[PDB]
């Protein structure tokens, strides 16, 4: 429900799609309506929003292949971020479980 | 990264009330014990999420000396479960996409 959570889950999703490579919106697309088994197509618009903010951060980086395509890649920027990032997510994990622990305490 | 820190903050916050409604000095403390002192909150951060998440009707707030004691609501409860299963989902949706690579 939280509008800037989507967003959150929409950028976790493509950083780990160019995580496994470098890749084309095309084939961001269908790899992640793949890997949805079909319930989350991403349009190309919002897209091409998204990473219109990540080179503008510095997280991935644009370039041409080969027809020939528009590859992105994920960048240092980008691959530090995303561990200091699961790090981070991981004390929060485990914030949660003490917590809980001390409840039944 | 703020746009991440405040988010994780949020959802520890709404977390602890959900093991029970406790007042600010309180959280701050159950927050500095699970984090093992790692994350000390300060009680102005709080104010200014709560005041926040009561607009939105996610928590609400009343007095029980006396503390003020801060509850999560249904509607906080209910987007709090919607929620953890729509992250839940991602996590498939990468070990497949992982998976498919």
């Amino acid at each position: 429900i939280p509008k800037e959570m989507l967003r959150a889950q929409t950028n976790v999703i493509l950083l780990n799609v160019l995580k496994q490579g470098d890749n084309y919106v095309y084939g961001i697309i269908k790899q992640v309506k793949e890997a949805s088994n079909g319930e989350m197509e991403l349009n190309e618009a919002t897209l091409y929003t998204i990473f219109k903010r990540l080179e503008k951060d510095g997280i991935i980086s644009s370039y041409w292949g080969d027809g020939r395509r528009k590859y992105y890649r994920l960048t240092e920027i980008g691959h530090e971020n995303m561990r200091l990032a699961f790090e981070s997510w991981s004390r929060v994990d485990k914030i949660i479980e003490n917590l809980e622990a001390n409840k039944k305490s």
